[PDB]
Parts: C-alpha cells; sequence; structure tokens
C-alpha cells in the first residue's frame, strides 16, 4: 500500500481520534501519504474532493458506502471553576440560570441529550455560539459555561479533572454511531481499505 | 454593550487566544453573545457573514488593527526525537519526517535557515488543512512541524513539544490583526471586543 489518502472529518474527530493513531498507521503502512482535512458536512465527500470521510450522520439511500467505526454517548459538562463561581445544576430545568454554550449550526445540536422533568431533550438558549464541537470544548475549559458534547471529545479532560460531568441521571444513556463513508468505486484502493482496516480495529 | 458579536479566525487562534480569554470579556461585558466560528481564509468577512476576522493576512473598505507578532518554532514531541533522534543542522531535515499543509503551499516553506540563509522547504510526509491538526499530529509522534509561536509554547513550556534547530530558526516575526469593514466599526460591542483584544494579547 503507498500514496495519498485524504480523509475529510469534523475537528474533534481529527484531533482527539485521527492524530493520536496516525503515528502507529504510519509504522505498519510507511508509504501511504495520509491527508487530514477538517470541513464541514459531506461537501468535499460527494464531490469527490477527499477520498472517505469520518461523521456521525446517517446517509442513507446516498449510494455511498458506510463503515462502522464506534457508538458515543454525549456528556454535559463544565469546569471546574465555571461550578465553583455559578453552582452546580442539580436539575435540568436549573439549566435555564446558567451560561449554556452551543452550535451556530447546526441547531438541532442545540437540543440537548439531557431530559426535562417530563422527559424530553432540553433545548438550550445559547449564550455563546460556535461553529465546531472543538471551540465549545475550548470554552468549556476556560470557565465559559455549560456544553453538551461528545464522550469521546471530553472523556479525556473528565479524567484529568479538567471537565465535570452534570445531571448525569438526567443525560440521555442512547449512543450516536460514527461512520467511515466513502464511494464504492473508491474501495479498489488497497491504501482505503487497509485505512478502514486500521480505523476498525482501533476505533471499535 | 449588548447583542451578538460574530468573531471569525483559524482553529489554532480560536483555541489558544480567543476562548481562553472568552470567560474573562464576558465577566466584563456579560451581555455581548459572541458567536466564534472557524473557517478558511476571509470569505465569510468579505461576504459579511462575521463581524470581525482575526487573522494573519484587502477587498477595500476593510481595517486591520495589530493584535501580535509572532515567530515560527520548528518542534517535534520527545517520543519522535528518541526513536529518531534530533536533528542538528537545516539539511538533516531531510533524513526526518516533516509534516506540512495541504493549502496554502507556501507555508511549506519554514522558518528554518539552512547553511546558505535560504528558508527550507519541506516534501510533507503526512497533510493536513489547519495547523490544529499539525499540532496533533506532533504531539502524537508523527513528525516534525513549523507553526507559530501561540500554538506551541505552552506545550514546550510542559515538555510535550521540543523546540529544534533553535539557532538555524528565523527570529522574524509575522504579525496577527483584527479585520473588519470601517461601517462596523460604529458597533459599542465590536468596539470594546477589539479594545479588550489589544490590551490583552500584547
Ligand atoms: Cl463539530
Ligand atoms: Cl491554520
Amino acid at each position: 500500500p503507498q500514496g495519498v489518502l485524504s480523509v475529510d472529518s469534523a475537528m474533534p474527530m481529527v484531533l482527539h481520534l485521527l492524530a493520536p493513531l496516525a503515528a502507529k498507521f504510519n509504522e505498519r503502512y510507511p508509504h501511504i501519504r495520509l491527508s487530514l482535512v477538517s470541513s464541514e458536512g459531506y461537501i468535499n465527500l460527494i464531490e469527490r474532493k477527499v477520498d472517505i470521510a469520518l461523521r456521525a450522520g446517517e446517509l442513507d439511500d446516498s449510494g455511498l458506502r458506510a463503515r462502522h467505526l464506534f457508538d458515543s454517548r454525549f456528556r454535559v459538562i463544565a469546569s471546574p471553576e465555571y461550578l465553583a463561581k455559578h453552582g452546580t445544576p442539580q436539575s435540568t430545568e436549573e439549566l435555564a440560570g446558567h451560561q449554556c454554550l452551543g452550535f451556530t449550526e447546526p441547531g438541532s445540536l442545540n437540543t440537548w441529550a439531557v431530559l426535562d422533568a417530563q422527559g424530553n431533550p432540553y433545548k438550550i438558549s445559547p449564550h455563546f455560539t460556535a461553529s465546531s464541537g472543538e471551540i465549545l470544548r475550548s470554552l468549556c475549559l476556560s470557565g465559559c459555561g455549560i456544553v453538551c458534547l461528545s464522550d469521546f471529545l471530553v472523556d479525556n479532560d473528565i479524567a484529568e479533572g479538567k471537565l465535570i460531568p452534570l445531571l448525569a441521571e438526567q443525560t440521555s444513556d442512547k449512543t450516536h454511531p460514527f461512520n467511515a463513508v466513502y464511494y464504492s468505486d473508491k474501495a479498489v484502493n488497497l491504501r482505503l481499505r487497509v485505512f478502514l482496516d486500521f480505523l476498525v480495529e482501533e476505533l471499535g
């Protein structure tokens, strides 16, 4: 396997998942020149500007191949510093009293995976907004408020004590799948298949 | 000062400079609702999708306010250097794994000078769309990178990344500015944000 393989994903996937594994992938396949780009949505992939996309969406009836990588839950988090100055929410309805940060788009992500008293996902009014989950993580780390982000983005921060998980009982246990998406015709190339195989081992 | 202010910049500027200051700004001006977005180049600003752009790079009516000057640094992780040795001259970079940008290609002309005093142009083993991606690859032991001081200085402080070829690396700095259209300067929240950024960033 040799040559250039272009892999596209959202910033958090590239930084927390791909980048860490790229050194191990390099030792096994030193002749494959990975190109790791970060863009928004499936435009690059569909317009054939990259070979493979690693994304959480569900594209069916597109014709594109999807290979499952891993499942992730959402977590509601804040910095110890924010909680020290603002208090810790003990119910989901108390989030109305706190600074909740969200996406500029898509707005569907601003309906959090934390259930209210009636068992319905809580829609926030974002104080700060951002175009990336990675920016929301940084704002949360620096004490700007409460965010709701994928586990793989914040779990190591929680382990290091840099973020504190909130409203754990109220938080939805449901997971969302992440997939490697690509056109069937590009499965022909060995370097995509060995990258895909590698990704399913290490992420699964 | 009250309402939404949208700030566009490259990822490393947002994560390493803006986000850390956003809580302090919030305490001073709690009624300003920041929107921090990251994109490529000046397209959002030009097409008036954001109020201000923080970028190092002229469709006129633009104003540019200086924020700070930054040097580049060549770095690798301690784990990489233990497995591949540390380069003692710029010319030895040919034997090592150097990671670069997909684009712009001019950025793969590094700020490290060879024996003749020429900036070293690399053949990138791996490429990426963002300097933040290059920082992560570097941290993970994938190779050597050349990135702006504010992206890696703290890692160098913490001992996670090692500065290489310190004497050969250029001392020259490049400016970073807040860029915006003249007409948007009338807005109070843009003015207090700019003032804050100028005070805080140097
Ligand atoms: Cl994201
Ligand atoms: Cl960049």
